[PDB]
């Protein structure tokens, strides 16, 4: 199982799993063509998602329902690091906050977006971590609207992960901690961008 | 002077902030509606006190202090009401003279919803084992958390919070590595109750 994996092997297999970067091919229809496009390889990516084939197909279906748009925000504001102010969708496809302005209710959104991205850059966010914390939001976000003890001990192994990265970059255990709750924190305005950002959906 | 304090003092600081336990006043979606919003609106002058005894909460800016509280005020108010829901399983404690189950939900358009949210985020806590102490950490934490992206000094009081909670935990008698996970099974429903306030606020504003 997940379960007998070492911290190194799940890294090692969360980073294998990654999607590729999709690139754009008026506003709304490039961002759902790019968006559509790149559900398709979530899924793949979730299927490789140590845990998560063990699941029942209704059970995989509703966590994806319930955090797919987390998982795209979480991936927009990480390749946007590095490019403070900007959103980069696509590598043909990095929009600043004007640009946002331009569709309706969107600018609110972005300027969360931008605001959590800050936060990665000023928290100097791994790439390592990153896969951990897009695993976590896939097995925690349905988990609660639902098998149930499973997915919390994969999370705990995924948690263990965490911390064994953060002991090997050389924090003390003070610091592995203190880290650890920032990063989850973030997960709560993630959430919170994108319930936003179904509204903002459901509104067209 | 907040980021002075220890674990231990922490603790007592928040205990001792805690507001009261307030009552309120079959039900139509009128008077039902009504009911809440009363209990809601007295509740809300007792967390604004709690508030500005939430250590370094004062020393914020006034427009930054209303920031806060404006955007968790609602994840505050259910996770007080789930807190004060885990020993009544299948339903909801409003209030001592308002204890409602499911059933009473549908009596509301559309909040049955937010209702089996709420009930399963209760189970949670039950099944968890949430201490006192640890509920008051993470009320602050929300507070805090609610609005910090939307500085500096706000995520110190936090870290100080995190230590406080690894504290108990390891008081507890968790090992390191029980305490990190006990530490991110908490953490990670604070994700869900702001999912919940969101829904809150939709159905809230939807009336
Ligand atoms: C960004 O504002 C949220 C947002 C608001 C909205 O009304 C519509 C959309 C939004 O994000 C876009 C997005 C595209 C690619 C990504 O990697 C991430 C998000 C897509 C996702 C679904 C429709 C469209
Ligand atoms: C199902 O609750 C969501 C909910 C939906 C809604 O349309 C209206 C309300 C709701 O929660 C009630 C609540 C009252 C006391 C508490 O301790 C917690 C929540 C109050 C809070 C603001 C208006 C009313």
């Amino acid at each position: 199982l997940a379960l007998s994996l070492t911290a190194d092997q799940m890294v090692s297999a969360l980073l294998d799993a990654e999607p590729p970067i999709l690139y754009s091919e008026s506003m709304m229809g490039l961002l759902t063509n790019l968006a559509d496009r790149e559900l398709v390889h979530m899924i793949n990516w979730a299927k490789r998602v140590p845990g998560f084939v063990d699941l029942t197909l209704h059970d995989q279906v509703h966590l994806l329902e319930s955090a797919w748009l987390e998982i795209l925000m979480i991936g927009l504001v990480w390749r946007s690091m590095e490019h403070p102010g900007k959103l980069l969708f696509a590598p043909n496809l990095l929009l600043d906050r004007n640009q946002g302005k331009s569709v309706e209710g969107m600018v609110e959104i972005f300027d969360m977006l931008l605001a959590t991205s800050s936060r990665f850059r000023m928290m100097n966010l791994q790439g390592e971590e990153f896969v951990c914390l897009k695993s976590i939001i896939l097995l925690n976000s349905g988990v609660y609207t639902f098998e149930k003890d499973h997915i919390h001990r994969v999370l705990d192994k995924i948690t263990d992960t965490l911390i064994h990265l953060m002991a090997k970059a050389g924090l003390t255990l003070q610091q592995q901690h203190q880290r650890l709750a920032q990063l989850l924190l973030i997960l709560s305005h993630i959430r919170h961008m994108s319930n936003k950002g179904m509204e903002h959906l459901y509104s067209m």
